[PDB]
């Protein structure tokens, strides 16, 4: 594979779309690679990690409990609810809802949690509270993935998302237990995690949340590193490409390969 920036450029050329990327040291925030890092991209399902950071903040404040059971109705369900559709009779705890939202990308679980933090506006206010003045959630799950050109709704920037994830995972804004919980939910991703491990060389750590949307939107927020350590945050977003899902996945994997082969920078 070529150097990271050369591979990122190659991916735009091959996809005819925009790629946004940040590679950042998790412990210090040192930015290593930045490409269109201040440009907007639809967050898609990656917003679910920030959502659960807001839930954990409420738990830390004593305004929520991960144990609290939420009972919901079938009419509350939206498209793609693999875990929540199985619990109409018994409900799910707030912690179970975050696990379903992050590890299975369950949309009804995400919406139930979104209401607890004040909806899209409440989550956006939380982002402003932690110093992210760019990321914004405007719609509920299912409609936030529309990815219309020029539409600023439900977007982030690679730089903003990377800084926000670092703040949630390591800045001590969340309690120690909450920081550990958010990380474990990403480690536990069932949608892409196992697949990524299957193609990663031995010794590489992965934790992640992926997303997909219209007009080719695709993305991933991840922790990656050799020696089985979450050394870096890597955020990659793609937008406005007509390519197949398989090729969008292949290009993101290609950028990851370039990082792996040329890690010491
Ligand atoms: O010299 C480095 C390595 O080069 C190859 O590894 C390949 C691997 O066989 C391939 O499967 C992967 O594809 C990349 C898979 C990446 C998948 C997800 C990437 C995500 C993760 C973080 C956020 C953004 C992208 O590339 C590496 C590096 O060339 C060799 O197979 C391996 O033995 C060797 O240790
Ligand atoms: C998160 O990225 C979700 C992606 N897609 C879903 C969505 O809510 O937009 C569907 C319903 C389109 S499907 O799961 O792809």
């Amino acid at each position: 594979s070529p150097q990271p920036l050369e591979q990122i450029k190659l991916s735009e050329s091959q996809l005819s779309g925009r790629v946004g990327m940040i590679e950042m040291d998790l412990a210090s925030g040192r930015t290593l690679t930045a490409w269109r890092a201040d440009e907007r991209f639809p967050m898609m399902s990656t917003f679910k990690v920030v959502l659960c950071g807001a839930v954990l903040a409420r738990v830390d404040a004593g305004d929520e409990q991960l144990e609290r059971k939420i009972h919901y109705r079938q009419q509350d369900l939206v498209d793609y609810s693999p875990v929540s559709e199985k619990h109409l009779a018994d409900g799910m705890t707030v912690g179970e809802l975050c696990a379903a939202a992050i590890t299975m990308s369950d949309n009804s679980a995400a919406n139930l949690l979104l209401a607890t933090v004040g909806g899209p506006a409440g989550l956006t206010a939380f982002l402003r509270q932690i110093g992210d003045n760019v990321t914004r959630l405007d719609r509920w799950a299912t409609e936030l993935n529309e990815a219309l050109p020029g539409d600023a709704r439900d977007t982030t920037t690679p730089a903003s998302m990377a800084a926000t994830l670092r703040k949630l995972l390591t800045s001590q804004r969340l309690s120690a237990r909450s920081q550990r919980q958010l990380l474990q939910w990403m480690v536990d991703d069932r949608v892409a995690g196992p697949l990524i491990r299957s193609v990663l060389p031995a010794g590489w750590f992965i934790a992640d949340k992926t997303g997909a949307g219209e007009r080719g939107a695709r993305g991933i927020v991840a922790l990656l590193g050799p020696n089985n350590k979450a050394e870096r945050i890597v955020v990659i977003y793609l937008r406005d490409t007509p390519a197949s899902m398989a090729e969008r996945n292949q290009q993101i994997a290609g950028i990851g390969a370039a990082l792996i082969e040329h890690w010491q920078r």
